[PDB]
RNA sequence: GGAGAUUAUAUCC
RNA sequence: GGAUAUAAU
């Protein structure tokens, strides 16, 4: 409707549409339309009964996709990291073992960029059989699992109410629209989702449901646009560090993740319907990961689960294990059946009882559209052409974390219920009432990342069984990697969102594995040398100074970068990352202030105390203390009190650390 | 040719 | 009311 109107091709089958597309095919990072990027996907889909993907009959004269290419090939941190590991490993208990374990990770360190010619093979992961619905036994279990969380949410105080359309007015809609992508409106001049003309368009796209609902509440049929309104979804490849893996010998360089950039109109509908229920779960649902962070008291849902399972010890007091589910490529494989159970449960938690009959019908039409649009997407493939995608989670939707987390939680509870009805004398209702009590404190998911206590199965009179867990997931087309799913009784192997917990004599302390740091460093492409030096310090911040080996290694790398730090001169990249420092030290961001900061940078050290202050919560019992440049350019001194356990970690040398982890059996935190 | 959502945190305005 | 940066999913 905006001059970009699509034309209809003549064919119907994918193989014939593909031939038709050649007639539109077109530096090395400008976009060129290329229908051959679809060849393998079309070939794969042709052998499937119910494929997740078809070529769209409708196409645009001009595509939205942009070109790309490979990153800078140099890896400037690999050599300094090796010297640092060479030195610090000598102060650990097994120096040659540490250096070998660490070399494995450095070798895998890599990096992905957006490039249409490397992105299209990743899309094959999204091309497989649909699972529209599951069989009777599984459905009964999944609907019982829905009652578990619905009960949990009510007990936790859920009082979320349906919004009125007053909140779809431009001035009120702003409070539930975050800044970000204009999606397909970027072609029309919009730069941000929160731009006033976009906000006006998103508002109109919500208010149009009012009169549609008036008709349905009178028993008339809905307007036609309700069932046909669609928005284009754009795609691109993720730019990030990513570790290669060794699969059957060959070291497999990483394929870029497939990212979806959804339309602001779809965003506005999702947020109008479900912003509140999402924020209620973040604040109050103990199984809901989103809201988590590693510092400042934000890991409490993780720590509460661990402390219920370990009660002060380093191994679980009973033998009850902890399970960390390892699922292959969650977003590509989340089927329509699981998406429906998840979003339906979320919509059910929203209280509609105060709505008028028109208001209720209006919300029903809005939900109808949001559900259909989560399930069936119109996606511009990196070939430069539209395809239709049924199921899969479109990573980048408003619903991504919310629905992935809800679905993973429903999987394990549905599985538990399914086993109980088959194997024991519990009914669906009876298993549900047990799990509703036991799930509070025994389960947490963050999308496909999951951690749960075997007590979920204990209270059903069952023991966890990974093959039965994998078989349940396979009913939804998902592959639980059984040999990579950690099952343990030891705190040192418990993980959540890439974080470990170390129990010190004064309490728990979030930490991170060393191998993850080494791969990221080995994968870092060459930037401006000041930018890269500040990246190494950002890594210190990410690790929060808990581990003195990690601090030592990073402090070594930081020093080593000083030899060549000034070789590029004061570039614009270096100016940008030094601006905050120049204004806090000299009052201005002018050339001389910036160069004074620049030339002093070689003289700075990042204080481990500043890093460990990040464990301090902002509690009204704790004042964490301002950091200024303490963890970036290092030109302020951090004054402030650490938490007891973090104070213990400051007083703790490489040598004391390895001894304590050895004596407590917590050395699992270092690797994996 | 000049790269999504969500969460957490830090810095500066 | 905004900007920049890193991490996680």
């Amino acid at each position: 409707q905006a001059r970009a109107r699509a034309f209809r091709l003549k064919s119907y089958a994918d193989g014939d549409l593909l031939r038709e597309l050649r007639q539109f095919d077109g530096g090395p990072r400008a976009f060129v339309r290329d229908s051959h990027r679809l060849d393998a996907a079309v070939e794969k889909a042709s052998k499937l009964t119910d494929p997740t993907f078809h070529i769209s009959q409708y196409q645009l004269p001009h595509p939205y996709s942009f070109g790309g290419g490979p990153p800078n090939p140099e890896r400037p941190l690999t050599a300094p990291l090796i010297s640092a590991i060479n030195k610090v490993s000598q102060r650990t208990r097994d120096p040659v073992g540490y250096r070998k374990r660490a070399k494995e990770s450095i070798d895998l360190g890599d990096f992905t960029t957006h490039d249409p010619d490397t992105l299209h093979p990743r899309f094959l992961e999204y091309v497989h059989e649909r699972t529209r619905s599951v069989d009777g036994p599984t459905d009964d279990a999944m609907r019982a699992a829905q009652t578990v969380f619905a009960r949990l949410w009510r007990r936790k105080g859920c009082k979320v109410k349906a919004r009125s359309l007053s909140d779809a007015q431009p001035d009120n809609l702003l409070a539930i629209i975050k800044k970000g992508s204009p999606g397909e409106y970027r072609s029309l001049g919009a730069e941000d989702r929160r731009d006033p003309r976009l906000i006006a368009t998103m508002s109109s796209s919500l208010l149009r449901y009012a009169s549609a609902g008036v008709q349905v509440a009178r028993g008339r049929p809905p307007p036609g646009w309700v069932d046909t309104t669609t928005q284009v979804t754009l795609t691109f490849g993720k730019r990030e560090p990513k570790a290669a893996k060794i699969v059957d010998g060959v070291r497999q360089a990483p394929v870029p993740r497939f990212i979806f950039n959804l339309s602001p109109v779809n965003y506005a509908l999702a947020s109008f319907l479900h912003y509140d229920i999402s924020h209620f779960l973040m604040d109050n649902d103990p199984t809901h990961g989103p809201g988590f962070g590693p510092g400042r008291g934000r890991a409490r849902k993780f720590m509460d689960l661990v402390e219920r399972a370990f009660d002060g010890r380093f191994s679980t007091p009973d033998g009850a294990r902890l399970i960390m589910s390892d699922i292959t490529k969650w977003d590509a494989n989340m089927c329509e059946a699981l998406i429906k159970y998840s979003i339906d449960l979320l919509e059910d938690a929203v209280d509609k009882s105060a709505l008028s009959p028109e208001g209720l019908a209006t919300r029903g039409l809005m939900y109808r559209v949001a559900r259909r649009q989560l399930l069936e997407k119109l996606v511009e493939h990196p070939a430069g052409y539209f395809v239709k995608l049924y199921g899969c989670m479109p990573s980048g939707s408003f619903y991504t974390s919310l629905v992935n987390t809800t679905g993973n939680n429903l999987l394990v509870i549905g599985h538990a219920i399914a086993r109980a009805v088959e194997e024991t004398s519990l009914t669906h209702h009876g298993a549900a009432e047990l799990l509703a009590d036991a799930v509070d404190g025994t389960l947490i998911s963050y999308g496909d990342n999951q951690l749960f206590s075997e007590h979920l199965f204990s209270v059903l009179g069952l023991a966890y069984d990974p093959e039965k867990h994998a078989e349940f997931l396979a009913r939804f087309g998902m592959k639980l990697k059984v040999d990579e799913t950690e099952v343990t009784v030891k705190l040192g192997r418990v993980r959540f969102c890439s974080r470990s917990l170390v129990r010190t004599p004064h309490g728990l302390l979030i930490t991170r594995s060393h191998n993850s740091l080494f791969a990221k460093l080995a994968g870092r492409p060459r930037h401006d040398p000041v930018v890269d030096k500040l990246y190494v310090r950002a890594m210190m911040v990410d690790h929060m100074g808990t581990d003195p080996i990690v601090y030592a290694i990073l402090n070594e790398i930081d020093r080593s970068l000083n030899v060549s730090l000034e070789a590029a001169g004061l570039t614009d990249a270096a100016k940008k990352v030094l601006e905050d420092t120049a204004q806090s030290m000299f009052g201005n961001r002018e050339q001389d202030a910036l160069l004074a900061v620049y030339r002093a940078l070689s003289e700075t050290v990042i204080d481990r105390r500043a890093l460990l202050s990040l464990h301090t919560p902002r509690d009204g019992d704790h004042d964490p203390g301002r950091l200024h440049t303490s963890v970036s350019t290092g030109m302020h001194l951090f004054t402030g009190e650490l938490t007891p356990a973090a104070q213990w970690a400051y007083e703790c040398t490489v040598e004391k650390w390895c001894q304590y982890l050895h004596d407590t059996d917590q050395e699992g935190v270092m690797f994996d």
